[PDB]
Formats: structure tokens, C-alpha cells, sequence
């Protein structure tokens, strides 16, 4: 039934599916069929969905038509590949998350196909997304990406690059942890900067939580960090006032404690970084 096939799909109605069915004659060619599907349905994922409905609900009396519909669907899949099938696989997730975000489901499916169409590291995902979404919305988008990928791994098929998706899920999980980290900086950085300003300590006026968080992540990802290289990172960020430098170092030490256990290679590595930061705090006081 068209209503059943359209149930819970916010982008196609039962009426639209029945209309398409009724417009397709018994002797329609595959080309005729695709022309009508294209006219009535704009998005390739939804076209593919409509084609599944048409094939599946053509009765035996219309054997010729069923064959033509199967050919039409095969041609559509030949045309689009993963662009149709991958998007179709995540249709309902895209609708759920589009509702959350108040955006188009199709735009989310395009983003999903962009993310899943290449290797991306966490850094690359952050860079793509931060120009397109607020940090708050990035967290929601990350949940969408995770849900979509898990759905495709459940579905399998030639247009699902399962091993690639597994790696992207690891990197997305990493992104989620980075976003949580950024929330700590978003809370604390304005407080620190306002506190310094209230005591007449000048800090660069373009310094914000993102820049501070970027410096912290650079330190935890450095293959050869040292106490001196942490202190220098901080001085490059906020300048040379002893209280400014101390405040950022304490903030980094606190951030370390709370960072996920996926953004370090081991608990030993996290401890080593903490000891470096503590050594930098001591150095800053000695040299004051
Ligand atoms: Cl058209
Ligand atoms: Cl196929
Ligand atoms: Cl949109
Ligand atoms: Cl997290």
C-alpha cells in the first residue's frame, strides 16, 4: 500500500506514490518510467524509494510493467550508485536529525555522503564542520553521522564501504570527544579572560575559547611535548604576564583531567602530559 510505504517518511506521501503509480501505464518503457519519477520526485534517494514501491506493488497481471520497472530501477541505480543507495539507506535518520536541526533532510544526506566518500580524520571532520555549523549543532551532526553509518553497516551491500565506515566511526567518536573538550574551554576561557581584564591585565582582544582549545589539543597531540614547549605555546597564545600564563596552564591541567580516554594513547601518556604542565607551572613561578 502507498500509505504503508510512505509511513513515517516526511518527504513522500501516500498520495504522491499512488499518483505516480496511476500515471504509469501498463506499456510504459523504462525511460517513460524514469521521466515520470524524475518529474514528480526531486531527490535521488526518494526517487529510489519510489521505484522500490513501484516494483514491489505491481501485481502479477502487469508482468510486462514489473519487468520495465525493474529495468528502470536498475538504470537509476546504475546512474547514481551510492548517491542514491547510501542516501536511501539513511533516509529516516536524515529526517530525524533534520527535524532536530531545523534544516533540510537532503542537505544532511549530502553532507553524509561527503563525509563517507573519503577518509577523514577527526581534524578534517572538525575543519569541514566548524564552518558549516555552530559547536552546539556539530554535536548533533556527529550523532547523525554515527547513526547513519551504523545503519549502513547493518544494511551491507555493494554501495556500503563497510571498512571505511568503521574507521570514520572511530574518527567521529574522536570528534565527539573533542567537542566535549571544547565545551570545557567555552565555559572557562571567558571567565579567565574577564578575570584578568578586571585586574588590568591586558590580553589579546581576539583570543577566544576556540584558539585556547586548539592550543591544548596541539599539546596533547604533539609527539614530543616538553614543559618548555607547553609554556611557549601558552605565551604565544596569551602573552607574557605571569598570571595570564599561570591561568592558562592551570586551565590546561584541569582540561587534561577530564579529556576522554580516547584522545590519549594511554593513561600513562595523560599522566606524562600532566607532569609537564605542572613542571611548566613551577618554572613560571621560579622565573617570575
Ligand atoms: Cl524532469
Ligand atoms: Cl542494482
Ligand atoms: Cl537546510
Ligand atoms: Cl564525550
Amino acid at each position: 500500500l502507498a500509505d504503508k510505504y510512505a509511513s513515517g517518511n516526511s518527504e513522500i506521501s501516500g498520495q504522491e506514490l499512488r499518483g505516480l503509480r496511476d500515471a504509469i501505464g501498463d506499456d510504459a518503457s523504462p525511460e517513460d518510467i524514469l521521466a515520470l519519477v524524475q518529474e514528480k520526485i526531486k531527490d535521488p534517494a526518494l526517487q529510489s524509494t519510489a521505484l522500490d514501491y513501484l516494483v514491489q506493488t505491481t501485481p502479477p497481471s502487469q508482468g510486462k510493467l514489473k519487468e520495465a520497472l525493474i529495468q528502470a530501477r536498475n538504470t537509476h541505480t546504475e546512474q547514481f550508485g551510492r548517491t542514491a543507495i547510501g542516501a536511501k539507506n539513511i533516509l529516516f535518520a536524515s529526517q530525524e536529525y533534520a527535524d532536530q536541526l531545523n534544516v533540510s533532510p537532503s542537505g544532511l544526506r549530502s553532507l553524509y555522503l561527503e563525509v563517507t566518500g573519503d577518509t577523514h580524520t577527526c581534524d578534517q571532520l572538525l575543519s569541514m564542520l566548524q564552518d558549516r555549523y555552530t559547536y552546539q549543532d556539530m554535536a548533533i551532526v556527529s550523532s547523525f553521522l554515527m547513526k547513519g553509518m551504523a545503519t549502513e553497516l547493518k544494511r551491507q551491500g555493494p554501495y556500503v564501504p563497510s571498512a571505511q565506515l568503521q574507521v570514520l566511526m572511530t574518527e567521529t567518536r574522536n570528534l565527539q570527544a573533542v567537542l566535549t573538550s571544547y565545551d570545557y574551554f567555552e565555559s572557562r576561557v571567558p571567565i579567565l579572560l574577564d578575570s584578568l581584564k578586571a585586574e588590568g591585565i591586558q590580553t589579546p582582544s581576539d583570543l577566544n575559547f576556540v584558539k585556547v582549545a586548539e592550543s591544548y589539543h596541539k599539546i596533547i597531540n604533539d609527539k614530543f611535548p616538553t614543559a618548555s614547549k607547553v609554556e611557549r605555546e601558552v605565551r604565544n597564545l596569551i602573552g607574557d604576564d605571569v598570571d595570564s600564563v599561570t591561568g592558562v596552564l592551570n586551565l590546561f591541567f584541569s582540561a587534561l583531567r577530564q579529556t576522554s580516554s580516547r584522545l590519549f594513547s594511554s593513561a600513562d601518556k595523560r599522566q606524562q602530559l600532566g607532569a609537564m604542565i605542572a613542571n611548566a607551572l613551577d618554572a613560571v613561578n621560579i622565573n617570575n
